[PDB]
């Protein structure tokens, strides 16, 4: 199989690394995708704006359609999503995964030079729609990819470093904030780096898993001898790409062979979709806790992206031994017992409110941390249908229906959002952490692990 000749060659070799830098390279590109409109939002009051540089709300006129303007604009990034989800799940099934992730990179750097010099707002829609597809699948691709490439015991290591990874992309975006004369300079450097990602794709391995489920035994070999020469070692091939008889089709049944699996992965599943949308939710809800501005106009956006990476070596350190679904019960039970707390009176001579706060991220961050890496582990019977549609077509959802909620909600009664979320958090997603599947350290993706998952 797999495992036996990645455990005998170096999982964690020189061309792993470099590897490893092209794909985090990759990861650092989805920031302002999904966050950095913060940094394009900006409204600082005949209309005359006082700012040296500017914004989408100082180029148009947003005043009296302001609310209609913004909130349609990341509904239709989300609606992008949506179609994406089903897109990609489909389309990397159907036209593999490397070449697919290469095209789709392409249409990215070719999308977003295209929005640096966007015309009119219905071209503006338009772009944004295209990219929040497009990047989406870009993220979930490579994410899937290098969860499948890295060996067994080391899948973790991967994970947590490309959420650090995404953590430093945000610190970047706020670095690259501080030189905004305007949006266009920030967006004509973020999309630098995908070309550099396309020239720098020439040095980079498919999938083992998927390519040897296509039954091409040649290829297998080439790439493993090519991982060889890149070590300079001798392989030693117990195996020799023995392909465990693998036999069945690709792409069979994406999500309706589920019927025969349905005692054994339709509850999974489910409180999967369950664990996505109380993420996004909660994730929403603790940015607009404040509205994204709390005193300063930098800081507040660095104190919600540099909190990830206690979070992230938390995880690190921890998840290695104690497993991957107490983690889920302790981050999901400090979130909820973090944020419960703001009900309480205000912090009259401390700093009880930015503590909680605070804290409350960490759990969330922790909790996104896990819910890629246990979700990449599970769906064995292929990881891009289900996988994304576990991932992303339960967090549109929470796209389209979290920020119009919590603003209504603020709009008239601030104690019934915080309540409901702290609720469904902590009771829900606290029962959801509660072993959906057993967990081991090997990470094989047939349908041997649904029927019968040790
Ligand atoms: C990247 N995007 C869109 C997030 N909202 N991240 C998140 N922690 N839910």
């Amino acid at each position: 199989t797999v495992d036996d000749i990645l455990e005998q060659v170096g999982e964690s070799g020189w061309f792993q690394k470099q590897a490893f830098l092209i794909l985090c390279l990759l990861s650092a590109a989805f920031a302002p995708i999904c966050v950095g409109i913060v940094f394009l939002g900006f409204t600082p009051d005949g209309w005359v704006y006082d700012t040296p540089g500017s914004s989408i709300v100082t180029e148009f006129n947003l005043v009296c359609a302001d609310s209609w303007k913004l909130d349609l604009f990341q509904s239709c990034l989300n609606a992008g999503f949506l179609f994406g989800s089903l897109g990609v799940g489909y389309f990397a099934d159907r036209f593999g995964r490397k070449l697919c992730l290469l095209g789709t990179v392409l249409v990215n750097a070719v999308s977003g030079v295209l929005m640096a010099f966007s015309p009119n707002y219905m071209s503006m829609l338009l772009f944004r729609l295209l990219q929040g597809l497009v990047s989406k699948g870009n993220w979930m691709a490579g994410y899937t990819l290098i969860t499948e490439f890295v060996g067994s015991g080391s899948r973790r290591t991967v994970a947590i470093m490309y959420q650090m990874a995404f953590t430093v992309g945000l610190v970047a975006l706020t670095g690259l904030a501080y030189a905004l004369p305007h949006w266009r300079w920030l967006q004509l450097a973020v999309s630098l780096p995908t070309f550099l990602f396309l020239l720098y794709y020439w040095c980079v391995p498919e999938s083992p898993r998927w390519l040897l489920s296509q039954k091409r035994n040649t290829e297998a070999i080439k790439i493993m001898d090519h991982i060889a020469q890149k070590n300079g070692k001798l392989p030693p091939a117990d195996l020799k790409m023995l392909s465990l008889e693998e036999d069945v089709t690709e792409k069979l049944s994406p999500s309706f062979a589920d019927l025969f699996r349905t005692p054994r992965l339709r509850k999974r599943t489910f409180i999967l979709m369950y664990l996505w949308f109380t993420d996004s939710v909660l994730y929403q809800g603790l940015i607009l806790h404040m509205g994204a501005t709390s005193g300063n106009l930098y800081l507040d956006f660095l104190y919600s992206a540099l909190v990830e990476i206690p979070g992230a070596f938390i995880a690190l350190i921890t998840i290695d031994r104690v497993g991957r679904i107490y983690p889920m019960a302790m981050s999901n039970l400090l979130a909820g017992a973090a944020c419960l707390v703001m009900i309480f009176i205000s912090p009259d001579l401390h700093w009880l409110n930015i503590i909680i706060m605070c804290v409350g991220r960490m759990g969330i961050t922790i909790a996104i941390q896990m819910i890629c890496l246990v979700n990449a582990e599970l769906y064995p019977t292929f990881v891009r249908n289900l996988g994304v549609m576990v991932c992303s077509s339960l967090c549109d959802i929470g796209g389209i229906i979290t920020p119009f909620i919590v603003f209504r909600l603020r709009e008239v009664w601030q104690a019934l959002p915080l309540i409901l979320f702290a609720v469904l958090g902590l009771l829900a997603a606290g029962v959801t952490l509660l072993l959906p599947e057993t967990k081991g350290v090997a990470l094989p993706e047939t349908m041997k692990d649904a029927e019968n998952l040790g």
